[PDB]
């Protein structure tokens, strides 16, 4: 295609759509109760972020630990003394408390992160509130 690219609320809402379809796991599912998610690589060269399929129910934190397993990458969270993989928001350093769920943000007044939005993974502590800053890494 060409032409540029116009701006509109339906190229939002194709694109969204079309996103969903590519992020790993079923497009034929309802995903009623599933959100999919973009995770911002480490290092992705021809990717800076691939999508996730995840459930609303499941812990904000947990949801981490879980993604490195079934994406089969290496990262010690299971141990204490290590530092975990957890997500965070860009430029902020902020880091949601793991037992606080998508679900419960989302639902809640404040619902920082909405649907079709982005995250990074970045190595933090638990104990740890507020990381460093991820634009640096990617600087």
């Amino acid at each position: 295609g060409g032409s540029g690219a116009k701006n509109s609320e339906t190229a939002a809402k194709v694109a969204l759509m079309k996103l969903k379809m590519h992020a790993d796991g079923d497009k034929s599912l309802p995903q009623t109760e599933r959100i999919y998610f973009q995770v911002f690589l480490p290092k992705g060269s021809k990717e800076k972020s691939k999508p996730m399929f995840f459930c609303h129910r499941w812990s904000i934190g947990k949801a981490i630990d879980f993604a490195a397993s079934l994406a089969r990458l290496k990262n010690d969270n299971n141990k204490f003394t290590a530092k975990k993989l957890r997500l965070c928001h860009i430029t902020s350093g902020e880091a949601l408390p793991l037992d606080h769920t998508l679900e419960t943000w989302i639902a809640k007044e404040d619902c920082p992160l909405y649907n079709g939005g982005n995250i990074i993974l970045e190595y933090l502590n638990d104990e740890e509130q507020f990381c460093k800053n991820v634009e640096s890494y990617l600087e």
